[PDB]
RNA sequence: CCGGCC
RNA sequence: CCGACC
């Protein structure tokens, strides 16, 4: 058992097995990839990496489990359950890619349109590989828990429903029973949204970025207890966390609308992702048997998944090879904060939402926009841009109870080039059937008038 | 007008010249080093970038200049003084080495013994290189600033001494006024905020409680007579932060391991810059081109290469692939006048490796397996070995070396040495 | 320019006129009036008086009006109205009598059923007496105020429209023209209940009772802004502080269900009220011109109401007079802690709510309630005591975004109790009182007791009027 | 086994005997005696009373004795001692008069200068009256106490040695044998100054005044063990809390510099004292047998002293008797804030001091000043007042040392009277004359020259050679 | 600055 | 479980 001090988490004490397994290099790659991701180009202070966020999530899940077992001993969950919860929370986001939010949102979504997968499956696979490489089976036996069940429980908590839930009204998870889901929801609240990881992320972002955290998660955990709803085990705020929970929801909205939904930071992230894509074949990491896998193709290789940090960006910034001139230009452009210029903002309408495969064609489709306007420079794939920041979850019914931001970036920063990019963005919005801009009366003095809808003020 | 959002000083007002300087390749690359260095391993919450600390210091300096100008109309504060303050607060540590203090305090001895230089020389060279590469001399001129004079004044404001005279022919201010007379407070506040260390002193109160006074017919900074509590709290916070950054057990181990990794891969790492030069990590300060490609990425890159030619070097990362840091024995304090100075910095590990204690020992280490690092007067004792017998042998050798150095007696020297500590009659005086 | 240090609001920096109003007999009388009333004999910590509460209320009213006036230079909030709101805050409780809400609550109605008296009317009367006796009016002239308007405005802020508001939907206040309709929302508010009085006494009660106060009025005051709702200027809050308002109302409910509705803090109040009643006819209090008023009629004169404070309690406890022997006796039964025992509680069904004018008639009906089974003890009329005791998205606006009169004010939010106490404490007496209480709760169309089935099995089915839960 | 909620100590559990003792008229008399006395008219939040103070002190004494008997079983602390220490903590202030320390600090020594009276004597007498009147002795016998010696023990804890020894006449206390000496330092220590009463009233004063209280008695009781010090078992603390103890003393100093010496709470206390002194001969209080006792003599009979609380203030304020007129007016000048002005402050030099018997003679000497200047104000004894604010009598002092692994060797112990003169008249020339008279009187009495003494000393200053000597 | 004294 | 129901 070892205790560490953090700005928000506080005490980092754990079990002897968890203490022994915490100081590992497999989860050190979390410390080498920023959880804030594009926040380095956004938040001057919030340079925290996935290690701090994951440790806070695990500690908060363990504290919640301890509080539930103390105030509600009817669960009869022994120390093995808490140890398994801590081991699972130690890998909350231990399967993402370089720059975190850029990989599963921009890099993985574009590198392999034919293979759509997010950080969840990658996290499960990476945690399984790390467990296999550690060889902590005798150590787990010294902890009193059988590995053949601890590994399954950790994987189920990390991923979720891993049994391909059929329409039958059985247990969706093959690890947890019909009356054993109370402990696994502390790591992530897939329905209520009150997750230890989410609260830790919100608090850390607010603290290291300069925002106000009015939530008191400790009181929520103290007053939560285990209750029965819809003939199932759950956790809810008893009577007096309505103000605290509403403040937490407002803070989450502020964080996800001011930091994860900014403008310049999204442009910087898009430029970084595009530069990595142009250099995908130029940074090959050694794999198993002496083989090599590209950073683009390493999402299915754990040798380079354990070797996928933001140092790839550093390699891109300090390439010692002569074949990376195309990526060197983008690296030099991003070195002096000379990234692209935003042409506006947009959001689609209706229930139709594009998949991961359509993201790759979205840049080409947005560049292919061509209204009846003569442009000095044609909006090509490398000249124009379609930045599609997908918004996971978000649409939660009765947030107290309980698509994608589109941006047009110009590779050229000339005034005439800016006007051409704005015209191309208007053409793309018309093609995608997007609503008129808020300042569209001036932003589109020659593109909006083409359609009679703009003139129909009534 | 550019605004930078940081939790140290909120928003920082930067004019077009200040914005261009802050938005520069060197300024952007300045955020690639750690203030706490290896202590980031020991303390997770402290991972701040150096560029943010420099920006906060510059904002504090600009605010102080504005307050001095507004409070005293007779001060006649023009744009030149504010521009010099901003340039200094920006390039105060512009070219700080890998992990800032770690490189310039550990890696210089193994870099090039012929020329000695702290982080100040590298900072001055990096600022000069940034000015040369930016090509914004007309931009600075259009703001009313003299380029050479401002650059020299900013460099002098840094630890580096502009002039040779100590106090006879003015001060080390060959381009500045010796009579004429902050960053430390801003850095301390940033470190306290990042590491979670409570700071009882507010930087704003100290900034607002400064005045220009005529002492010895010279302008000097004077504080309020009722601000002793703020001063004390500030000093306490600074000391606490310094101890946390330097005295960290894991930090210390990471430090020494970083230096070992840097030395081991001298013939397996290099850079490219002007003239197609291929210089190793030892020559990263003499040439500004080497400093341009400088980042803490080695702390991962040297740890991530998968080549057989560096397999043993890769094995250094293997020491991190199974977490086991060097054991801590103890420390002591200097006595008399004999101390391990910078000249003895490159010889102290060799002196430790050559020790022959007269005690029952079975495990010995060579120069490469023995590390002698001091905290500069306390010198800690860390043994890279993991065996209990090896640790005891290393402790006995360290005790013999300290007894031959006649240093201060340790806290529990009787337990560490049953006879070696008893050998000296001077150190056995319990009264 | 005094400043008063407070353990809740810190510094309460004042104005010379407020100091003149404060250092008077009629304001310092508040220094000996319990804020929680009888709650001191149930909560040892709640020893605070109305004096500091009134100081804090004046402070908070000044803070809110000053914040609104500095934020918005269009409302034309002058220093005159700021001072007038501060005066209304300080004088909002000048009319309290012995043991605060026990006096105009359970005492005066049970003593004088023919008079409608409230502490706000007493506040108006005491403030008029304070400005007349102490010669404040020349000072009010000095400091920019015009008494002929400002005094009426202060009285209206304390109690409401003095002049029997006319039927048409005109402006019912004769003090301020309607273009300052927001100013009548600072001190006392009935539309939504966001008034500085409630903030101050919630914080003070939580400080003195050990309860934990989560609401933070400073955040509200910062967000507080005047917005236009239903063509009238009102004070609203930023949409962020909605959770803070939830906390405030949670604190309100806690203070009500733990402090102000205490099971035994009301028994003690009943005993004190009975002691005052028995001593009402033998405690002469002098008025203006030597006219001796009693406890109950002292509300008809402000020279005799000024001399009427909590000391009356002890003035009956220390009596050597034989005429007070009964009343003093009751007070003694409290020092020994020999209080009346609880019997049961009930709630009113529908809208037929018992009023204060019927309070003096309440026990007799309980006396007329005799259970349909044998009773060992036949409790007389005075042998039982029947004591009566009186959402977040109310008419409260919520400033939407960066727009002055945005007025996002819907949010769609997305009676009384009766307690029976027994003078006798025998087991058979307890059973008889429980049976009589069950009979009363089963025949007066009132809700059945919480534990009525265990309190009395032969007085449950009395009538069908009080046996329907629909 | 009831429990009382306190804003300071949270839940306070009480033995049935403690409740029986609490629910008596003599104990409930404390509800109507303010803790800070005249500080209310200065600190609006400081309206708390002695009743909750006594409750909390009993709580703390019980907690400390229980801890000390749980850690070390060789001390052999039994339930009898626990109940006796708790009772002593409860009744340690049963004898407080109106406005607390003002009664035995300013009123009684000035109303009856020939009578010695401390509130500990009144506490002992009131406790005896409580026990006798309320039939507590049968209940004390029932639960385990033996009144003949247990009551003597409680009285000794309240006041000290019930008899008169000289220097070394063996063990003074007849309550408990010497091998339980520590039991006499819980409720009221006189050597170390660490007693469970000061903890509670420091916490309560800081709660109601808004001052910050960094001390934590829980972390003291947690690490307290009894150790031998000069062949006397004493309660001792871990050295790891010694710095914490510093905080407590720091808090103490704050409370004695802001609250108890406010220079406006003292002039208000003086005005209340003068009003009481003038209404003394006419206010009647009935005692046992109907014998009317005045306010001053009421201390001699506990039945009359039970009915003597802060209410007397209001009883003089709300009166209509012509004989009380003057007294009543001095209470009304307080209600207009038309208080008397402080002419000056000084301190005694060396070891010269004013006792409780010379307080009455002090104003006459103050009025007896004869400055060698043209003083147009003929100030008499009624035109001046002299308040001797006796400061109550160290971070180490009788320090304690519960050093780890050393449960026997406690060797780790390593680390006045103000006089304020006020003037009844309010004329500016009268104020200057009063300042000059105060300076002259302080010079004549060899007292320390005031810091602002020379401000109103343009004529008689050259007369005094020592006054001009700055060294 | 007689309910303020960082 | 009459100064408790945190
Ligand atoms: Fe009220
Ligand atoms: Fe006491």
């Amino acid at each position: 058992m070892k205790v560490i001090n953090d700005p928000i988490h506080g005490h980092i004490e754990l079990h002897p097995l968890l203490v022994r397994i915490i100081d590992t290099p497999q989860f050190q790659r979390l410390r080498y990839i920023k959880q804030l991701g594009g926040g380095y180009y956004v938040f001057p202070g919030a340079s925290h990496n996935r290690f701090e966020h994951s440790l806070g999530v695990g500690y908060l899940a363990g504290c919640l489990v301890h509080a539930l077992g103390e105030k509600q001993p009817e669960l009869q969950i022994s120390e093995r359950d808490v140890l398994c919860v801590q081991i699972a929370g130690l890998c909350h986001d231990l399967g993402h890619g370089p720059f975190s939010h850029m990989f599963d949102g921009r890099f993985i979504p574009l590198a392999r349109p034919e293979v759509k997968w997010t950080h969840e499956q990658g996290s499960v696979m990476m945690f399984e590989h790390l467990i296999n490489s550690n060889g902590i089976k005798p150590v787990m036996e010294q902890y009193g828990l059988i590995p053949e069940e601890d590994i399954c429980f950790i994987k189920e908590q990390i991923v979720g429903p891993l049994e391909s839930p059929v329409e039958d009204s059985l247990w969706p998870y093959k690890g947890r029973p019909e009356n054993k889901s109370f402990l696994y929801e502390i790591v992530s609240n897939k329905r209520n949204g009150i997750d230890v990881d989410k609260w830790d992320y919100f608090a850390r972002d607010c603290h290291h970025l300069g925002i106000q955290n009015n939530f008191d998660y400790k009181r929520f955990i103290k007053f939560a207890r285990v209750c029965e709803v819809d003939n199932e085990l759950r956790i809810c705020a008893r009577d007096k966390e309505v103000g605290n929970l509403y403040d937490m929801f407002h803070t989450r909205n502020s964080l996800h609308r001011r930091a994860y939904q900014h403008k310049v930071g999204n442009i910087i992230d898009t430029m970084i992702t595009d530069a990595f894509l142009k250099a995908d074949d130029y940074i090959e990491i050694t794999g198993a048997g002496g083989k090599k896998y590209r950073i683009s193709t390493a999402i299915d290789d754990m040798e380079a998944y354990t070797k996928l940090t933001d140092n790839i960006f550093l390699e891109i910034l300090y390439s010692t090879d002569p074949k990376l001139k195309d990526a060197r230009e983008i690296l030099k452009q991003i070195e002096y904060r000379n990234l692209f210029k935003y042409v506006g903002e947009t959001q689609p309408t209706g229930q139709i939402k594009i998949k991961r495969e359509d993201y790759e064609s979205l840049p080409k489709e947005v560049a292919s926009a061509k209204p009846k306007v003569l442009l000095d420079v044609k909006l090509k794939a490398e000249d124009f841009i379609v930045d599609v920041i997908n918004m996971d979850y978000g649409m939660q019914e009765k947030n107290p109870i309980d698509e994608q931001l589109i941006r047009v970036y110009c590779k050229k920063v000339d005034r005439k080039s800016l006007y051409a990019a704005r015209q191309y963005f208007v053409q793309w919005c018309a093609d995608r059937n997007f609503t008129k801009p808020q300042d569209g009366d001036v932003i589109a003095p020659l593109i909006t008038p083409q359609k009679k809808e703009w003139n129909d003020s009534t």
